[PDB]
């Protein structure tokens, strides 16, 4: 299917390394050791790293040859992270309720369309335990209208969309690491709480 198609190769946000406004999350204490799901993982920096962190890292990815190419970067790096084939809007059947001190989303949130996205709001919702932390990373949207190609999130767009189910903590200014000309994109960075 259609992501096992951009996966024949190395797509724009396959980067080498974690993204950086995950990485600056362990740096200032917010993600602490617990139960971590990394929803649309690819191929799993964020996991392995939030798994040498002290947390126990579950990620899940609709791609096999993602999933296939993290579990070999596990295995290489003598890591232990639970890495699963499945669909987010789906994981009720994988994941029982309240299961899940943080969930990180590096560029999920951002390919999830408009009529997917109140039942994944739902979904990752259900899954957190309570008091579980949301981390979310997109490009960010300050440009008046929706003209732009691929769509980006908008502080209110992102207000409205996790406000009905989530605590919104902050939305701040970051960079998403890319492997694109400007290989550094102005991002937003969510801190939700169940
Ligand atoms: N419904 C769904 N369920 C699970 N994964 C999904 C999904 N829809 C898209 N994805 C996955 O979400 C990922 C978005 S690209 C981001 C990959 C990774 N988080 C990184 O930062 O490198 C892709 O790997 C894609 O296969
Ligand atoms: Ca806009
Ligand atoms: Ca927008
Ligand atoms: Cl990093
Ligand atoms: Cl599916
Ligand atoms: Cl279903
Ligand atoms: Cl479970
Ligand atoms: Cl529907
Ligand atoms: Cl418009
Ligand atoms: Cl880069
Ligand atoms: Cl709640």
């Amino acid at each position: 299917m259609f992501w096992d198609e951009v996966y024949k190769g190395t797509p724009p946000w396959d980067i080498d390394h974690p993204q950086p406004a995950f990485q600056a999350l362990i740096e200032s204490g917010e993600i602490r050791p617990g139960r971590a799901l990394d929803i649309g993982c690819g191929r799993g920096e964020n996991a392995i790293m939030l798994a040498k962190n002290g947390c126990d890292v579950t990620g899940i990815d609709l791609a096999k040859r993602a999933i296939s190419d993290a579990k070999a970067k596990a295995i290489e790096r003598h890591v232990k992270v639970n890495f699963i084939v499945g669909n987010v809007l789906e994981m009720d059947q994988l994941f029982t309720e309240d299961e899940f001190d943080i969930v990180i989303d590096s560029g999920l949130f951002h390919v999830i369309t408009d009529e997917e996205r109140l039942l994944f709001t739902r979904h990752v919702h259900k899954v957190l335990k309570e008091g579980g932390k949301y981390f979310m990373l997109c490009f960010s949207d300050k440009e008046p209208g929706e003209y732009e190609l691929p769509r980006r999130a908008s502080k209110a767009e992102i207000e409205s969309t996790f406000s009905p189910l989530f605590n919104i903590i902050y939305i701040k200014d970051v960079i998403f690491d890319s492997l694109l000309n400007p290989g550094r994109r102005q991002a937003y960075l969510l801190s939700a709480t169940k």
